């Protein structure tokens, strides 16, 4: 599924993703639009270290989810990469949790640093009610 932008806003911020380890829905909002474009089946193989990112938040094998064929793999969230693939976004947003609740916190994903850090994030949920 593709979410229209503040559906997703809505949604995460039902899930208790607003200010979650001090992290803002607007930038959970700008994390999701440049890993996926908002899109739940996104899935983006890594050939230099045969690890793939799945969903969402692009949440990688190696650490957070399980797909059986990641070398040297852990299931840190203890999903199957397979949940971070559906439609409804529960499993995911409890993975993005998990793994931001590490000390590297939302630095975990290059891309947030590369175009979400230190910048105006607020057009993300600007006029979604939340």
């Amino acid at each position: 599924k593709v979410f229209e932008r503040c559906e997703l806003a809505r949604t995460l911020k039902r899930l208790g993703m607003d200010g979650y380890r001090g992290i803002s829905l607007a930038n959970w909002m700008c994390l999701a639009k440049w890993e996926s474009g908002y899109n739940t089946r996104a899935t983006n193989y890594n050939a230099g270290d045969r690890s793939t990112d799945y969903g969402i938040f692009q949440i990688n094998s190696r650490y957070w989810c399980n797909d059986g064929k990641t070398p040297g793999a852990v299931n840190a969230a203890h999903l199957s990469c397979s949940a971070l693939l559906q439609d409804n976004i529960a499993d995911a947003v409890a993975a993005a949790k998990r793994v931001v609740r590490d000390p590297q916190g939302i630095r975990a994903w290059a891309a947030w640093r590369n175009r979400c850090q230190n910048r105006d994030v607020r057009q993300y949920v600007q006029g979604c009610g939340v």
